[PDB]
């Protein structure tokens, strides 16, 4: 029932980096997913109390959401782009585990996941 604390977006002891790939993930990949018509449920941690989903955090043990990912990109929380990509893949996998196929939320996540994959199919490089 209770909402756990949301995932950290800053850690003074974690080594940070900004790469061109990470800057792209923020400016292009995240901000394009953000504006999609299906993005709104994924823009903040799932509020199990508001939604009356006391089982949500009983089943989902590594929560993740694009709002968290956004703040992590903006705080250069990540070391490389694959760390970020893994937060996206965790967010989608969470949705498919907790829900069932055909659910409206699942249809939303599948659409987002395909757009996301289009956008990271080609990332930039550094010289
Ligand atoms: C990942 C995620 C996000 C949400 C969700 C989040 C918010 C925003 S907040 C501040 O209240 O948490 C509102 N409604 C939601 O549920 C929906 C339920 C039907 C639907 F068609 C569209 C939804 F967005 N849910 C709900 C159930 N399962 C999930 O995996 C899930």
């Amino acid at each position: 029932s209770m909402n756990p604390p949301p995932p950290e977006t800053s850690n003074p002891n974690k080594p940070k980096r900004q790469t061109n790939q990470l800057q792209y993930l923020l400016r292009v990949v995240l901000k394009t997913l953000w504006k999609h018509q299906f993005a709104w449920p994924f823009q903040q941690p799932v509020d199990a109390v508001k939604l009356n989903l006391p089982d949500y955090y009983k089943i989902i043990k590594t929560p993740m959401d694009m709002g968290t990912i956004k703040k992590r990109l903006e705080n250069n929380y990540y070391w490389n782009a694959q760390e970020c990509i893994q937060d996206f893949n965790t967010m989608f996998t969470n949705c498919y585990i907790y829900n069932k196929p055909g659910d409206d939320i699942v249809l939303m996540a599948e659409a987002l996941e395909k757009l996301f994959l289009q956008k990271i199919n080609e990332l930039p490089t550094e010289e």
